[PDB]
Parts: structure tokens; C-alpha cells; sequence
């Protein structure tokens, strides 16, 4: 299972990569925009922040298949083995097929339906990223979509993996993991919430109080 | 999984084969009637429009076993590796057995019931095509029939695949895929709907706007 | 239970209203556009065509809540007891509240999610119309949306009825009815398929043949 | 719950009405044909065979709404309180609405799907008769159709009752009763199997033996 | 809920009526035979053993409907308010109808199937008695039969009660009660198991030991 | 719903009756033994500790029905409206029937089975106390037993209430309430656990800091 | 999956063996009796009607295990590789063991319960034949019995196959196939029903019409 | 799957081992005591009765681990390969661990709970015997216990088999077999009921009568 | 499956290692504090207490990753093969990654949630210990958290095992085992309840009573 962070915040990635068992960081155009740094500056920083271990993902911007292949080659010239994120549209699907023939690994992104995502993997995509919370927020069911998509990949494009994305609460992430997703990517707020619990803090305090009361110190 | 288009529209096959990961094209007598081009013109054109790769399917017209065998041989003379569709009637099953002995691959078509379809597989058919929407329209459950047929094939004639057909809405297609169908064929309108979503377009546009507002353009 | 037809086809309505037990006819801007006749012509024609009894529905076009109220009055001056369809947007909801205050019955239309539909009913709408097939086509579940919405109205706004719309197959209509919808509107093709079955025609033929064989005729 | 026999066999009805708690007898054109007696001979005989209590059902033959209404008037001239069975086709539904207005009670017959049956009740029919074994035999699920239909009537047309018909086995009738059918009609063979079981016979014989062993006789 | 003992053991009934909240006693030809006293001796003895309160049941022996009516009268002349058990056969159903007309309450017995039981209720029986263990022993499901029967009575003959019988283990009785049976009749051994439990005895023992330990005494 | 504490600890009753909305206090022979005070001391103390309102329960010790009735009379002379707990054994049932005849309200205790519990209710008991944790601890399902018993009472002895008891953890109590128990009794440790949560304490703390940071104090 | 016909109709077997993918034919004493020809005549004829291929099955008549072993030898002397059918009684099970030791394949028949059926498999039987419609007719559940038996064989005697028998409707056969039966035998009417559907004939007719309208003939 | 008889009746084991496919015989102290013959007489007789094949089981009587090991040695000296039944108590578990080390195969008996059963397997037992009817009779669920226990063995101690025991009805045995029990032991009465059915007898009779009417006799 | 005791009580461990099939002993700060002996004393005592076999666990006390690695080394200097328990907090996850790098096996403890526990396993932990009763006490579901966690490990970090902990009743332990936990640790009170049952004692006592009555003694 591959655990990613969904960020362009370099300091934070360095800090958190000491703590989480990270496979990498994922970026998209809004996340890069919010971080304000260009791709040829931020992607090398992110790579270094994880100590050179850790895969990166980044997204094409062009609107035609040909244009998307060009963006892919420019991303690959910034990070040699980066996975290229292609939105699963008509032109996107065509681009994924072309990038497949070129041997450039892809992720099919902006997935709002299971069938849509299955198509991206049949076209060659190695990862498929449904936008869980966008589906949830727009009256759907992000979790049914992810559940359906994972089943479809496993039955019909078994080499492709679900990389679940777009999260406002850890419950969503938990539900995706229970559906069997082989990869996930968390924004910083959800990831910090996932390792910080008042009940856990109280259990540790209690262990410390009982040790203190019996041996007169909180150390071993 | 083998994704097929259910059509005799050559130009549209050419444009879409660049986008979808097609395994080929299916035709039936109605679909051929609609294109108004005879078999010996349209099938070669369809073969070409997908670069000579991918299977074609086409259906017999005769009513007797022997007549259907003769139709199969006529079809094979036009496209040497074509898969021959045979309606699953009494004479149809007889024909399917005959063609199996001749080494000619068949598909049991016009399947309105799960047992009916299984009989076509036990007789030698390599594909079985239930008419999902016809079953739905006529007061049954297309999806239950498909669910059942896939199970019956996997348990009892495991060399045969379901080729789900007859569709008015992508949901029907999704549900067939969720039920494990190893192949499927889509009319052009349903396929186009399966890759075009307002929510996805709106997501892409948001990615563009954010990139614009940060960097001043929408490329790279 | 109130059964409607979703159409601007006047000849078809008159003919079908002697067959189906209609509560009325629903229209929307696309349906009106396709019939080509303006509102002040078709709406009276449709009212007469169905017997001068039963409800009509028609839709505002304006973008602001104040504009939508104006449209409601324009609709009422053509058909005095007409139900005004209002898309369930922000401005739409403000318009529903104003129209509830004016004593003018509304329907909340262009509903793609269950909570959204519930808001229209809480604002004052008497009917709420989910676009079943649109939701199906766009990768969601129209039936789950309808199921949820009906539950929500019964629990939380029990005076409001679901009016299920947007159908490509009778199965979708069946499932809406099984989920409890107290009204529904069918396009003509789905409606005709709902009363025409090969298996039924064959039953009736057999009854006629058997009667023929025993009494030398086909009449009573 | 109304229990009917589906027969034109007068001798049998008279024998079996002594045993079964019958509400009446249903007929159809095939059942009447098989008995070879015309309607004006057999309906009064059937009415008498069950002691002049309990309802009779018989079916129109005509093809137009107007003809079906005349047929209904003829049947009523023979049996003044008879329920008129109308096939649920387009012209049939038109006939049912007309007979509603004439105050003549109807049953919607030849139902092969749930939506179909419900339309008949919304048109005015008091009973709706799905053909269970016909649905079963033709690849559907007779029980699901009946289960669905009964729900639809309870929710949407609560004045109407399902009258389940067409049985080859008691299990079918059982499942119809469990789905909640407020009436049912049984052919003679299935009805007889419903009251004769080897296990029961063996229990009754055992009682007699034990009795005899203790008291020297099998009476009292 | 009416709780009965299934026995002719007069001494045991006197002892147990003091302990169980009994509605009465059920008998059948095998149980009467096992007790060896004739009906005109045991029945009044059983009646007295319960303080002259509580319903009795006893079974007819004759094989014709007319004969069973006479048995019913003989039993009523021994115990005036006795409920008459009639095996649910063709002649039994006949008898049940005639006894309904006489105003003599009946129970349909030797029920091995749900539909069979419903018929007895539709004919007039106030109680219906499935032979649970008999059904279980002969490769069916006695609890399924009971569950189905109760549902069938509640829907279709709501004045009739299930009186579940034939038990080899308290688990069968529990399941019958959970299924809703409004009455039940236990053999002595199963009834005694229902109120004697090692875990209960150890809980009572424990209470006593704690009381001893604190107060030097086991009385209050 | 009636919530009780299961204890003879007057200090704790006084403290917790201020906090919980108690209907009263339950005692059993082990609970009394552990408090070491005789019944004529502790029962009036407990009564006073809850404000002189709410119900008390105490348990008999005799092993015969007559002895148990005597124990009941003594208890009532100590506390005039006390509910008398009778272990549900053979003699216990007899005693419950007797106490019903005296107009003294009883509770059936030491219930390790659903059917045993039901018998106590049929005999006259107003409360039935299954030993949830004893059943759990001894390899059954206390929750299944409670679930079953509540349903049996509601179907068959609707005047009686389950009073769930014997808990080591709040989850057990929670599940009893979810099963519909109309009353329950908590030992002290579980009751305290049910109102003290680290996560709640953290939320209140956070509310205080936010208030502080904005208004320079933690008071209102 | 082995599909068989349940018949002694030589002519029909010859006709139907051209259509169905048969593994052979089954017979039983009633089927042989109905066709009137003795075993030494009909069995070789049935063998010939299938062109020397496909298994045959026939049944012993003897009361005793030794007698059944003899009958098994007279049968093998008529058809060398015939599978011998043995009713699953006490003596039948004794015989199944003997024939297992002698290397003569058997089928346990007249199975009305799953336990019973399993026993026959453990004793040696390669096939087990539940009588599906007999169980349905007599108030049980033929399908549950079959579902249980298949699971029992796959868990506890994995070399033995269910061969489902006794059908009055295709639905029953279907449900046996869905439960996983590795063999099935159908009476002629059910098998004919399984390949003739009005909806299928109507789909074929429409293919012909569309083809006619476009190309001016119905032939390819 | 290993089928055992639960008995010390030597004559009965001889007759029934001809009929059932027995893997052996189980005994316990109550069963041995009822037969009134000491271990060293009856064990060799049961061995001889099944014909020298067949595993025997017998139970230790001592209260301490050490004594139970001596009892094991004495049993093994009567029957060299006997499997030794040890009650799953504290001292029993200790004995099971000792006997594992000695290479003496054990069965953990008197199991009334799943966890208990598992512990015995983890300690070394090859079989675990839940007391199904005892659990049922004492207000639990024997089948649930067995279902759970089997799952626990297959997950956590896959060498160990469940040997289900204590039956009053065949349904209990059927349900243990459906839950996957790899062995089972039946008392004589329940075993005999499992091969004798009125419905089966009546099927055999009908086959005989049909054969008679066609060929003048009942023999082949 | 690995069964542990959760205790620092050396004498009890010596006595219980003879009964239970223990894989070892788990400690934590509160458990060590309760026993009042320092780590360097009690841990060698516990290791001896189980005859020098079997694994041990103990917990770090430091608040920082660096400190936790140091404690780990102290712990390892006392017992060489000890498994180090680290609480799953931010610093704890960091510590676990470092410890995986040192080749020191770890367990993630104070797990109050499924996703939290999966992170520890992904960081390198070999065991993950949910606090079942703490989650249950604090208003969640301890069983659901374990069920989820085990699924997560089995799908996403399959080298890691659940070691369930924190029990107040045997039911909780049973359910964790049914969810498939590959290891468990029981406090002394719960473990003793798991091997002591009144029902079992009563069944053994009945065995001795029957044995005595037939052979004049309670020994073999």
C-alpha cells in the first residue's frame, strides 16, 4: 500500500516524512498554484525533502492529446521517473493511450464515476484517482464510487491501482482503505488528524501517571 | 476485459478508436440495416477504421441450422477471423454446435434469459450476449439476467464470456461491469456519455483558473 | 399516485389520455423548444388535449429570484392553475419561498441530489423532480438518489411529493415507483414500452386461437 | 383473502367447493375453450356448482376498447355480479377506464410485469392478475414480479388487489401468498397437491395405529 | 400468548400447573393412547388437575367429514368448551367448514406445510398446529414452516393463531416464539428443561454463599 | 425508560443521584453481602439517599415458593412499595404466580435464557432481569439473549419490561438499550465510564481556550 | 456441467440431440413404465439415438441391498458403462457401499432431504438426485434442499455431483443451476420451454424487418 | 468427512455399519454406563462390530491432569490407536498439552463455548466436540456455537476438526454439516430418522406401482 | 495463533503456563507499576516463569522518537529477543521507522482506531494492539475497530498481525478471534472465565454420577 501526501508545502513534507511511512507526494494544478512556486522549482524541492526516496506525481495542463503528451515530456525532464496525471476526458484518454505506447506511466485523474475511471486504466493508466470528497459534496457517494472502481479494476484492469483522493475527514480515508484501495493521498490537515487523538493522549498520560506513582519518575 | 462499439458507423469508429481502448466492433442486422451498406463493403471498412486490429462480429440471417452455417461461411469469406453471431433459438443452438465442430467461433445472441444463454455456451459459443435494455423495457431485470448468466458461465461453461449488449444508459453498462461481464458492447451515444461529465469539465476548468490566477497563463 | 406525461406533443397527448390514467402533463424548456410552438400556444392546447382536467407544469427561465417570480405570473396568465417548476439553485430556493408566500404551487426541478431536493420541499415546493437518467448517465445512481429523497420527504417534509423524471427505460420508472414516488412523468417512448410487450401480445393471441378452435370464432 | 379455482370443470368445482373455502371461480378464454361449453351455458352452471355464492370472473375477447365494453355488457347479462377480466394492453386500459365509469368491476389480466399491472389498477381495475408460471417459464422471475406488483398496489392504488394466477407447482402459490397477495386462483392439479401429502397421511395413520394398539379399534 | 402442556399425565399436570402459567392442556390420539385411560376418564381428570380453569383440546378419529363432525359432538359432550383438533386433510377441511357453521371451535393439526395450515384457518380453524420436529426430522425446516405460517395467518386469516407443536429441544420452542406464535404446546421433558439450568443454579448458589459469608446464614 | 444503579453503596448513590436521572436502585444478595449491612438498615438508607423517591428492588432468599412469599412480605414491611426480585427457577415461578395473586409487584431475576425470562413475565412478573455479562462470560451472547427476550415480551407479555443487568462495560449496556430494553441497572464503574470521556474533556477544554483567547477569561 | 434429458422417448431424444448439448439421458421406473418398452430394448435404442455417445442412467427395483447389487449387474450387462440409480433408503445405502467396492458407479435418487443426499455420496455415489418439484409440491423448498445439498457435497464429499431432477417449470431448473449443480436432467416440456421465448422470436422478426426494409430481402 | 455413531450398543453398531459409511464409534461415560459393560469388554466388541476398521473414541474420568494421562494410557492399552476424549476444563487443557507431547491423539469434549473449544485445539486436540443439544436446551444456540467454533479452528488451529455431538433431531445435525463440521457423531435414534422418510417411501411405492401396471410385476 | 497473558504476576504465570497454550506474556506501564517490581527484575522472572520459551513484550516510556529508541535498547539489554511496544503517536511512528531500520521488532500500542493502527504496521510494526475495552468504554465499538484493523492489515500490510488487548469480558475476546485476530492477550480474570463454566462442571458431574451408578466408583 502506497501512502502519499497531497501538498506542495515543502517544509511540511520534510517534517512529516520523518513520521509517516510515505511512498511519495502527489500534486495537482490547484495545489501548485496555492504554493505559488513554479514546477521546476517545487518538484525538485519536494523530491529532496523526502531524501530522494519517494515518488512524485504531477498534472498536465494542455487541452489536446498531443499537447498533453508534450506536458508529460516536460514533467519528465524535471523529474525523470515522475508519474504523469491526466484528467480522464476524451482527449485525456487518447493521451493516456499515447503515453502508454511511449512507456511513460500515468494516473487518470478527475474521476467522478467508476466506469470513467475503469476506462483510464484500460487505456494504460497505472493509477486511477477518484475525487472522493467532490463526489460526496456534489450529492453522490464518494465511497460507493471508490468501492465500485476498485472492484472494476481488480476484475477488468488488474494491474491498475486506485489512488483515492480529495478528503475533508479521516472517515473518508478509512472507508477507502476498507474498500481495498491500494494507494491513497492525504491533505495535510486530514493526515495530522489521523495520528492525533485525545483518547490516545489520555491513555499515554495514564500510563505515565501509574509509572510515576510506582517508581517516582516518568522515564524507563 | 474486451470493450466493443456496437455500430456500423465507419467514420465514428475511426475517430473513437483513437480515444477508447477498443477490442473491436459488433454489428447486428438492425445496425447494418441502419448504415445502408452491404456486408462486403461495411465490414472491411470497419476492420480498416481500427487499423486492422481488433475482432469484428456479425450475425447470420437464415432460419435453419444449415442455412446459418452457410451464412457463417459467407461472413468468414468477407472477414476471415470474424466472430459469428447466432440467435439462441432451437435452430440457432443446432447451428452453434455445427460451427463448433467446424472450428468457427460463435456468439449466442438475442438472449433474454440466463438459462437460454448458458445453453448457447454449452453448445460451443465463446460469447453470450443478453439484450440488457430489451429485458428491462419488457418488464424484467436486465441486470439480474446478466448477473445470473455470468455466474452460470463461470460455474458451468467457464471458457465462455458474457458480452453485455443493448443499452440506453451508462448505469446499465456500469452494473453489467460490476457483475463481472468479461466483455461489453456500447452504442455510440452511451459511450460518448461515459466520457463526458459536467462535473469533470468543471473540475478541469477550476484547475485552469487557479493556475491562471497564480502564474498568468493556462499552459505547461 | 399521479401519473404524468413529459411532452409538448399535443396530438400524442390527446390520443394517449384515453389509454393512460393521466393526472396531467409536464413540460420543461427543452421539451417546449423541441415542439417549436411557444408557451402561449402549446400550454392551452395541452390542457384541452387532456380533457380540460388534470395539472400542467411549466418552467421559469429567469436567473434571479425576482425574475423567477415574474415568470411564475407569466405562466399563470396562460394557465391559471399551473404548477411552476423552479430549478433548485440558490436563487431558485429564494423564489420558491416567495411563491409559497404568494400561494402559488411550485415544483423544485433540476434536482441531482437528495439533500438539494429536500431543501426545495422545505422552502415550500409541493413537488420535487430528480433527474433520474441524468444522474445515471453521469456516473451516480438515480435510483439511490430517488430512494433517499423520498425517504427524506416522508420524514422531514411530508407534504411534499417526489415527481420522478428523466427516463430512458421502463426499468428506471419501475424502480422509482418501488422506492415510493407518489408521482412520476414519462417520456412518450418509455410510456409506450410500458404498455407493449411481445410476451403479452403472444398470450392474447393464444387466447384468441384457443377460442377460435373451440367456438369457430374470435368474438364473445 | 379470496381463494379461487381456475377452471371450467363444473363437476370438479362442485366436489372441491365442499372441501376448499372458495371465494369463487376464475375463467379465461383458453380454460373456457378446453371445456367446450359456451359462456351462457357454463357460467350459470359454475355459479350453481358453488351454491350460488362467490364471485365469477370471465374475460372479454374484443380488440377495441369499445368492443371490450360491449363484451363486458354481454357477460354481465349472463351473470349480473360477474367481474370482467380485461387484458392489460393499450386498448385494454382504455376499456378499464370506461368500465370504471360504467360502474362495472374489472380485473387486469395477462400481466407480465409490475408497471403494467399497476397501470391497470390506476385505470380502475379492482384485481390485477400476473401470469406467474408464464413469467417463470420465459426466463423472468414470476415471484419477483408478483412481489413488486403487490408493493406497487399497496403504495399507489390501495383499492386494488393482486389476484395471482398461472401455476405449475404449489411452491409458486406459496411464495405468492408470502408476498402478500390478497387473492389467488389455482388450477385443479396444483390445488389438489396443496391438500394431499405423504408425510401427513403417514402422521394420520400413525395416530390411528397407536389408538388401535391401546383401545382395540380406530374410531371414537 | 397461550402456553399449553402436550400430555395426558394427570399427576404431572397437577404438579406443573402450580409452577407454569398454563392456559390449558393439548392431547392427541398417540398421547391419549400412551396414557391408556379413555377420553371420558382423562379429559375430566385433566380438567380438574388445573382447578377447572384452562382450555382443553382433543382430536377426532374418523376419516370422513360427517364422521369427524360426530366425533366433535362426542368430545363436546365430555368437555363442553373443548376445542376440537382435526387433521388438515381433504375431509378434514370439509369437517372444519361444517364445524365452523355449528359454532364449534377447531384447531387444524398434522400440519406439515404453511399453505396447508392457511387453508385450515380460511376454512374456520381458530388455531393451526404445525408439527415442528416432524418437519425437522424429515429433512425440511420446521422453523421455516412456522415462520411462513404465522405470517400467512397474520396477513390472510388474522383471527387464527399458530399453536406450535412437536418439540425435542427447547431451542425449537424458542424459535417458534421468536417467530411470533401466539400459542404453543410443550411436551413435559422440554418444558422441564426450559426451567432448569446449571448456570441459573450456580448463580443462586453463589448468592447464597455470599449471604452466608456476610451474615452466617442463608435465609433472609 | 427507567435507569437504575446496581449497588448498596450509599455514598455513591447520594453522589450519582444528583447527576444521573435515576428511577431508583437495584440490589441483589451479593451486593447486600458486600455492603455488610442488614436489609432493615441499608434499604431505608438507600431510599433516603435518592431523595425518598424512585423504586427499590431487593431479592428473596428462600428456596420454596411459600418461603419466598414470606421473604416478600418481610421486604414489603421494610420498604412498603419495593419490587420483589424472584430467581426464575421452578419454585420461583410458582412464587411469582402467588405474588401476582397478592398484588405484590415482582421481578424475575437470574435469567440466563430468553424463554426462561418470558415464563416469568407470563406468570406475573413486571420486570425480567437477564444477566448479560454472565451469559457473555460463559460462552453465550448476552446481547442476543436480551434482544430475543425484549421481542418475546413485546409480542407475548407486553405488560412486562426487560431490566438488563450484569455489566462489565458500557458497550454491553449500549447494546441492551439499542435492543429496546425499557429499563436497565448499572454497576458503579460502568455508570461512571458512561459519563466520562477524554474526547469530551478535550472538546470542553478547547471551547475554554477559544473563549479565553477572544475575551481574556474562561467564565461567561 | 452435464445436461441430461429425463425420458424414455427414443424418437424425441434423437430429434433433440441435434439441438441440445446433451451428456446423456436419465430414466427411472415410472419413465420406463410410461414408454412401455422393457429395459433390454429401450436402453440400447436410447444409446443409439445419441449416436453411441453420452451416459445413460437407470434404476434398480429390488428391496434388499443384495437384490439391488444383482439388478445393478443386469443393467451393466445391457449397457456396459451405465450409471446405476439407487433409491436412498437403508438398503439402498447398503447397496451403494457394495457397488462402490465393486467399482460400479451409482447415483443416489429419490432424495427429499440434503442430509439424506449427503449420506448417499459418503457411501460411494458419484451423483445425487434430489426430487425438486416433489419437495416444492409437498410444502418444503426444493431450491433450499438443492442449495444445501450442493454445499454439503462440495464440503464433505467433493467427488460427488448434484444431478437435480423433477421439474415442472424452467424457473426451478434455473435456480438449481444458480445454486451450482454440476448436473441436471429435464423433462421434455421444460426443456422445450427453455429454448422457446416470444420475446426472442420478436427480436428475430424485427432483425428480419429492418434487413428487409434496407436491402429488399430477408436473406444474407 | 468422518461420520460416527454415538453408542455402546454392540448389536446395533453391527447392523448399522453395513448401512452407514461409518468412520467409527464414539463413547462417553454416560453412554458406557448405560450399556453396563466395562471399558475392557465393550471397546474390543465395538471394534469387532465395525469390522476392525473404524476409529474409536473414549473418555477419561480423573480430575487432575496427571490422572487423566494415566486414564489415557489405560485406554490406549485396550485399543492401541484409540482417540482419547478429555473434558475441556483447566486440568483437561493441561492434560491435552501433556498428551500432545506423548503423541497421543486427543478430542476436547464437554465444550459449551467456542473459545473453550479453540483453547483445546491450540493445546493439541485433533477434534473438538461441542455439546449441541445441551447448549440448545440450556437457552443458548448450539448451531451458533458450532458455526463460530468451526471458523475459529479453520482460522487459528487448522489441524483441528470439529466433531459435533449431542443431538435430539436431525435438523441440528443438518445445520452442523452446513456450518462445515469436518466430523459428527449421531445417537442411534437421530441416525435412523435420517434415512427413513414417509415421502421417500411413498416415492419408492409409486415407482413400484407404475412398474407393476406396465410389466405385471415389481421386479426388474 | 499466538495466545498471551497480559500481566506482571510471576507466580500466576507459572501456574497458568501449565494450563494454557501460551505463546508468552505482554506487559505495559500500568501492569508493571501494579506489580511494583522494576523491569530488570520482573522480565527475567516472567521469562523463567514460562520455562524459558515464549515471547515477551514491554513498552517504552519516552515522549520523543530518539528517547523511545533508547528505551528500546534498555529493554533489549534486559531480554534479548523482546518485542518493543511503542504507542502510536507522531513520535511513536517515527520511533517505529527507526526501529525497523535497527532490526528491532515492534508493536504499535494504544491504538484506538483502525487507520492509526494501519500506520504503525506500515511504519514497520509486526503487531498492532487495539485497546478493545477502552474503545467500548468510551462510546465506540471495540469490535468494529478490530474487525476493520484486521482487514486493513490483511489487505495493506499483510506481514503485520493484530494483537488484540484490553478485555473486561470473554465475549470481547471471542469476537476479536472471530474477526480473525492472529494474536490476543488476556488479563488474568478474563482468561480464567474462559476455562470455567457451571454448565461444563455440571456435565462432568453428570458423567461421574452415571459412571458411579453403573460401576460403583467415579474412577476408570
Amino acid at each position: 500500500h502506497e501512502l502519499y501526501l497531497d501538498t506542495s508545502d515543502v517544509v511540511a513534507v520534510k517534517a512529516l516524512s520523518r513520521i509517516f511511512p510515505l511512498a511519495g507526494v502527489t500534486t495537482n494544478p490547484s495545489i501548485i498554484a496555492a504554493g505559488k512556486k513554479p514546477l521546476d522549482v517545487v518538484l525538485p524541492q519536494l523530491h529532496e525533502a523526502m531524501g530522494g526516496q519517494g515518488r512524485l506525481f504531477a498534472q498536465v495542463m494542455a487541452t489536446t492529446a498531443e499537447g498533453m503528451v508534450n506536458d508529460a515530456l516536460k514533467l519528465r525532464s524535471i523529474i525523470a521517473d515522475i508519474v504523469v496525471k491526466v484528467p480522464v476526458t476524451a482527449e485525456g484518454l487518447a493521451a493516456i493511450k499515447m503515453l502508454k505506447a511511449e512507456g511513460i506511466p500515468t494516473l487518470g485523474t478527475a474521476v467522478y464515476g467508476a466506469a470513467q475511471g475503469l476506462l483510464s486504466a484500460l487505456a494504460g493508466a497505472e493509477y486511477v484517482a477518484p475525487f472522493v470528497n467532490r463526489i460526496d459534496a456534489q450529492g453522490g457517494s464518494g465511497i460507493q464510487t471508490v468501492t465500485d472502481l476498485h472492484q472494476l479494476l481488480k476484475m477488468h484492469a488488474p494491474q491498475a491501482k486506485v489512488l483515492a483522493a480529495s478528503f475533508k475527514t479521516p472517515r473518508q480515508a478509512l472507508d477507502c482503505l476498507l474498500a481495498g484501495c491500494e494507494s491513497i493521498t492525504l491533505p495535510l490537515d486530514v493526515a495530522q488528524q489521523m495520528i492525533s487523538y485525545p483518547a490516545v493522549d489520555a491513555a499515554v498520560a495514564k500510563f505515565e501517571q501509574d509509572w510515576q506513582g510506582a517508581f517516582g519518575r516518568t522515564s524507563i
